[PDB]
């Protein structure tokens, strides 16, 4: 599958919820939630290896990763982490993260590309579940 390109979103679910059950302060979500309600998703993906950007109005992350290989990046509440991600299937990748210091729920995410060209992100924070879904620019 080719990830490629400038992504906008057009659904999502449970997302505040997520932040929440995490811990984050009723100010910080509500400034979270507002500022990423209409990010710029930017992917460039050369086989496996992946450049990811994602800005919102106040905040812009950047992640480099290649399948297989471990990176440094963040959660979803801004905890630096150590990831790891790998193909579930031809179309759909997961990672795995893991706190650089502490501990914490176990948080993870998920990239799939559909047959129409959608592209779905899960988050999870142990049982609880964020999707949204985006279309391309």
């Amino acid at each position: 599958p080719n990830f490629s390109g400038n992504w906008k979103i057009i659904r999502s679910e449970n997302f505040e919820e997520l932040l929440k059950v995490l811990g984050v302060n009723v100010m910080l979500r509500k400034i979270a939630v507002a500022a990423a309600s209409k990010p710029a998703v930017e992917i460039k993906q050369e086989g496996d290896t992946f450049y990811i950007k994602v800005s919102t109005t106040v905040r812009t992350t950047e992640i480099n990763f290649k399948v297989g290989e471990e990176f440094e990046e963040q959660t979803v509440d801004g905890r630096p982490c150590k990831s790891l991600v790998k193909w579930e299937s031809e179309n759909k990748m997961v990672c795995e993260q893991k706190l650089l210091k502490g501990e914490g729920p176990k948080t993870s995410w998920t990239l799939e590309l559909t047959n129409d060209g959608e592209l779905i992100e899960t988050m999870t924070a142990d049982d609880v579940v964020c999707t949204k879904v985006f279309v391309r620019e």
